[PDB]
């Protein structure tokens, strides 16, 4: 079980700083001290009148202050009306007066204490900011509040604006608690299972000492590709250039069908001439072992095969690369050969930094992004530059022994998702389309499917109805539409999402948790039908919370996705790849192949992890000839055991099915390409305060405490002067609902009530908002597992790759 570590680059002592103890330690104790005294006063109220009416006026009125938790008039309680009272009452009546006193003068004080302590935090921010791994996070991220920094740190008691602080106070918190890839704000390694037996310890992980992230910078892949493309239009670069027939290319015995250039990649259809057609058929014999076509030599070819004059030989080859029939790449592996403005790029983006602040680090990015765009625009490219941090030892042991019932649990949980796949209706809307266009038994060329299916979902017939509601822009109707749907099986699915629902949520909350036995998954399993497809391999993204919990974040495709940019990045970084095992192909008759290249992306660069690979447009790949299956060579089919479309090789048998290793998002992915990980791919991805328990399955936390809180409940701040006052009602109002004091509350905000800065963000946020959600912190930073040495706890995250 492939593991890798994701690790918050400030330690858990960074926020818990920014805590105000003190003031809040009193501003708890005021708030319970206040339920307690009006719980108190009521019950005291109750016990007065029954005295009272045991007697058969000061004690009506006195009655009266207890009961609406006010101090009795001096005329109210006194040593007579004390006297007339059994002495347990009166002794509690006392102690009341006596607390309800003491509270009235401890709301006075605390205002003033509040204010200067928040205020020191101020400093505490800078110190905590200061550190240089996040201050080059920030500096990429938000430069100018960087550099606003940096001359804080420079000029000390030149107190920034409150709208800056909140905003350092937001990524401080990003980057102590946040496990998110952002930028040298975390940073990513491996991890190994060490030897049961050493962990007399107890813990389920053990940190080596900390190694400084190692940063690779990497250029926008749509810049990078706008600008390639660019480049390998203009004249001069044909002889720098190889060329291939595209991979879509079919000859319908007239028309050439083909897909044209990425982002918006047009079905394309166009008549051949005869001398076009016989320039397609040499390219066959004029590739290279490897399937690469030499221009200089095919000009020369077609010159002594067709008529001579190269003149025209030029503008017909021109004329079919811009068309996209035959696609030019340049010489080398990543970027262009050597070309002046491209070593320069190449340079600086390869450029070690070590020993360089970060306003040098500032002023050499906004110096490589001119270059850049003084070479192809920025256009609305957002963010030219990323940058990702990574160790290239591994990082942390893990004890087989203590994880081991929750790996167990975790894979149960990762096959009882499936039922919930979003991809799941497109499937069995993709299938029925099959079936009834084509019949249960036809074959269709994926390329002849991809087209129709895309002019259903453009045009307007009730044929195109389901396409368009699941595979078309849109999430639905209203939900996922399924119940009232005219297909059996959209309507067979929802039942069993309904009946998975009530199974997990059909039990207890004791103590805000309710508790699924795995096996009664393994129970509800045993009876899906055979069109819920478990996938073979998952990525979960798991924090380790107390007890031996780990809670899931996420699910994506497993089958090294995600672990394979890691190694090559490790690779780069080391100077020496990283082996990442290969995909095996089973059972017999199929095939695991994932899409050829990048795909646009940088997040796409991998080590390439399947055997043969589906040979996709304009995103060649680094296989050879016999290991590629082209877009032309795929086949539709409906599988007898599942009901479903499938692929299959027209060339060689096999059933393909497609994969997706690389980190860009589907949306990312151009068109064919998302729709075969979508249809083929086999990965997935009110009135008052009400509380939903945390969910279960054995000590996988499925899914965290929440709290709703429609926007009339929570506290707003009277801009009549409220001050920490507004604290105080807030953690009166939390208290009273049991919403904890560290939250994140709906990309979710960190809530500490302590932290005076997050507390301000949080009031900013939520206004005019209608519903606010609060979801226990679990784990608590608090809860981050112990280090060795000067190396402070941090909070991390898991990615386990369960197979
Ligand atoms: N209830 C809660 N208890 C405790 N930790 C909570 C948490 N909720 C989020 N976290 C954390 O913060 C992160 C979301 O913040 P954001 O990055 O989306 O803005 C989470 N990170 C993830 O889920 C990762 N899979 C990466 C997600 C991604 O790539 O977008 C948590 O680390």
């Amino acid at each position: 079980p492939k593991v890798a570590v994701r690790e918050c680059g400030l330690p858990v002592s960074a926020i818990e700083s920014l805590c105000c103890t003190d003031s809040f330690a009193l501003i708890r104790r005021q708030v319970r001290e206040t339920a307690w005294l009006k719980g108190e006063g009521k019950r005291l109220a109750v016990d007065l009148g029954l005295l009272i009416g045991e007697r058969g006026p000061v004690l009506v009125g006195l009655r009266r202050a207890l009961h609406t938790g006010r101090l009795p008039d001096a005329r109210e309680w006194t040593p007579r009306v004390a006297s007339a009272l059994p002495a347990e009452l009166a002794a509690r009546v006392a102690d009341w007066v006596t607390r309800m006193r003491a509270l009235t003068r401890a709301r006075r004080e605390l205002p003033e204490l509040f204010a200067a302590e928040a205020r020191v935090k101020e400093k505490v921010l800078a110190q905590v900011a200061a550190d240089p791994g996040f201050r080059r996070a920030l500096s990429l991220a938000s430069p100018e509040l960087a550099a606003d920094l940096d001359r804080w740190l420079a000029e000390p008691a030149r107190r920034p604006k409150t709208q800056k602080l909140l905003r350092l106070a937001k990524y401080v918190a990003r980057a102590a608690v946040k496990t998110s890839p952002y930028s040298t704000f975390t940073s990513m390694g491996v991890a190994v299972w060490e030897n049961g037996e050493d962990w007399a310890d107890g813990a389920i992980v053990r940190f080596a000492p900390r190694e400084p992230p190692s940063v690779i910078l990497e250029p926008s892949g749509e810049w990078l590709h706008g600008a390639l493309r660019a480049w390998l239009a203009r004249p001069e670069n044909l002889v720098r250039s190889r060329l291939r027939l595209n991979p879509s290319l079919v000859i319908r015995a007239d028309k050439a069908e083909f897909l044209g250039f990425p982002p918006r990649e047009p079905i394309i259809r166009m008549g051949l001439t005869p001398v076009v057609a016989t320039v397609l058929r040499l390219a066959e014999p004029a590739a290279d072992a490897d399937g690469w076509i030499d221009p200089m030599g095919f000009r020369d070819r077609l010159a002594r095969d067709l008529p001579a004059e190269p003149e025209q030989v030029d503008r017909l080859l021109r004329s079919l690369i811009e068309a996209g029939v035959l696609e030019a790449h340049p010489l080398t592996r990543a970027g262009l050969p050597e070309t002046g403005e491209w070593a320069e790029i190449r340079a600086a983006l390869r450029h070690d930094p070590h020993g360089e602040d970060p306003e040098a680090y500032r002023v050499r990015l906004a110096r490589l992004k001119r270059a850049m765009t003084m070479m192809w625009p920025q256009g609305d490219t957002t963010a030219l530059l990323h940058e990702t941090a990574v160790v290239t030892r591994p990082v942390a042991s893990l004890n087989p022994t203590a994880w081991g019932r929750g790996l167990s649990d975790l894979d149960v949980v990762r096959r009882w998702l499936s039922v919930f796949d979003g991809k799941l209706p497109i499937r069995i809307v993709v299938a029925e389309y099959l079936r009834a266009r084509y019949g249960e038994h036809a074959r269709v060329p994926f390329l002849t499917f991809h087209r129709h299916v895309q002019e259903e979902i453009a045009g307007d017939a009730p044929s195109g109805a389901d396409l368009r509601t699941f595979v078309g822009r849109s999430a639905a109707i209203w939900a996922p539409p399924l119940a009232h749907s005219r297909l059996p099986r959209l309507r067979e699915l929802a039942k069993l999402r309904e009946a998975a629902r009530e199974l997990a949520l059909g039990r207890p909350e004791h103590d805000g948790i309710q508790r699924v036995d795995p096996e009664e998954l393994i129970k509800q399993m045993a009876t899906w039908p055979e069109w819920i497809v478990v996938p073979r391999s998952c990525a979960c993204y798991v924090q380790p919370a107390p007890e031996g919990r780990l809670v899931l974040n996420v699910v994506h495709g497993g089958h090294g996705r995600g672990l394979r940019r890691l190694s090559h990045l490790i690779g780069r970084v080391r100077g020496e790849a990283v082996d990442h095992p290969m995909v095996a192909d089973e059972p017999e008759g199929t095939v695991y192949a994932e899409l050829s290249g990048s795909l646009g992306s940088t997040l796409n660069v991998h080590v390439p992890g399947t055997r043969y690979e589906i040979d996709y447009p304009f995103s060649p790949g680094d296989r050879s000839r016999d290991r590629r299956l082209p877009l032309s060579d795929l086949e539709v089919v409906l599988a007898p055991e599942t009901g479903l479309a499938e692929l299959r090789s027209r060339r060689l048998g096999f059933r393909v099915i497609p994969l997706h290793l690389g980190m860009a998002a589907e949306f990312q992915l151009p068109p064919a390409a998302r729709f075969l990980e979508r249809a083929f791919g086999v990965t997935y991805l009110p009135q008052e305060v009400t509380r939903y328990p945390r969910v279960e399955v054995g000590r996988v936390v499925v899914q965290r405490r929440r709290w709703l809180a429609p926007a009339g409940t929570l506290p707003i701040r009277a801009k009549g002067e409220d001050d920490a006052s507004y604290l105080l009602r807030l953690v009166a109002w939390t208290d009273a609902n049991g919403i904890p004091t560290r939250s994140f509350v709906r990309k979710p905000l960190f809530l500490d009530l302590a932290n005076p800065f997050l507390v301000k963000v949080f009031e900013r946020q939520i206004r005019d908002c209608a519903f606010v959600l609060f979801e226990e912190a679990l784990p608590d930073p608090a809860d981050a597992p112990p280090r060795e040495g000067s190396d402070l706890p941090r909070v991390i995250e898991f990615l386990v790759e369960l197979g």
